[PDB]
């Protein structure tokens, strides 16, 4: 739980959250190189570091198999250590493996990050970020959510949090910075989206929206009940399933409770 410093490899860089960077790194206290990969994530203002101590707390308390796992911190500066999930983004791993991925396991990738999702709204966590430059491949059979930078706790007697890249937010969001599980299904409905177009970048969210003020345009273009299409080769049923995931009303739109059967049923 408690990383020591000069034991932590720097091996290379991840990428960047919504937040600050991530590394890869040996936590290899032997010495041998023998040591256990792990996600390393840290800043380089007290706006982003009182955030980035609610997203470890959060990281923390979080328990699922479809949630990255928290590991430890490591200290005079605060580092966040996670597992190391080698297979890396979804958005990348799609496009790469593309030939070998059915609709079968797409659709289990789906399930996945529904039941993750469906275990965040019970411990009232709205992600705020749901994308799949945001899912971590376990494995060709498993995959994770990550980064809670933006991440959000409800209050104890509200369904919703108002708030201070577009093309994954609902409408009340956009137009009103509102927040919810119910926005989070919105966002569900655009990962469906990129599974079923495998993060094709030439028909990705914002190709197909910048096709169809940049803000302003979008909600009038979502007022107007004007979606992302139907993808190629995704089954009209769950096409069906986005369809309800982007109703224009957040009381209208499946919980992702309900959308666990549906999904693995089909
Ligand atoms: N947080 C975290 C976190 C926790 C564990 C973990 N195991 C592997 C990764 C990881 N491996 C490769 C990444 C990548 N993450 N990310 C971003 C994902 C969103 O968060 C910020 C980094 C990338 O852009 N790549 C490039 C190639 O796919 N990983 C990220």
């Amino acid at each position: 739980t408690i990383f020591e410093e000069r034991h932590l490899k720097y091996i290379s860089q991840l990428g960047k959250g919504n937040f600050g960077s991530v590394e890869l790194c040996r936590y290899d206290p032997l010495g041998d190189n023998t040591g256990a990969l792990v996600a390393v994530k840290q800043l380089q203002g007290p706006d982003q570091q009182r955030d980035f101590q609610r997203e470890i707390q959060i990281l923390k308390a979080l328990h699922s198999d479809f949630i990255v796992k928290y590991r430890g911190v490591s200290y005079q500066s605060l580092r966040l250590v996670m597992e190391y999930l080698p297979s890396g983004c979804l958005r990348d791993f799609l496009q790469r493996h593309r030939a070998r991925l059915d609709a079968s396991r797409l659709l289990l990738y789906s399930s996945q990050i529904c039941k993750g999702m469906e275990y965040l709204g019970s411990r009232r966590c709205v992600h705020r970020d749901l994308a799949a430059r945001n899912i971590l491949v376990e494995s060709e059979a498993h995959v994770k959510i990550a980064d809670f930078g933006l991440a959000k706790l409800l209050p104890l007697d509200k369904d919703y949090y108002v708030v201070r890249p577009i093309f994954w937010y609902a409408p009340e969001s956009l137009s009103d910075n509102i927040f919810s599980r119910q926005s989070d299904v919105w966002s569900f409905g655009v990962v469906l989206y990129e599974l079923f177009t495998y993060c094709d970048k030439s028909c990705s969210p914002s190709a197909e929206f910048l096709r169809m003020p940049a803000l302003s345009r979008l909600l009038e273009l979502l007022e107007e009940g004007q979606r992302l299409p139907a993808p190629p080769a995704c089954p009209a049923e769950v096409h069906e399933l986005m369809k309800l995931c982007w109703a224009p009303s957040p009381q209208d739109r499946p919980s992702f409770s309900a959308l666990g059967p549906q999904l693995d049923m089909l």
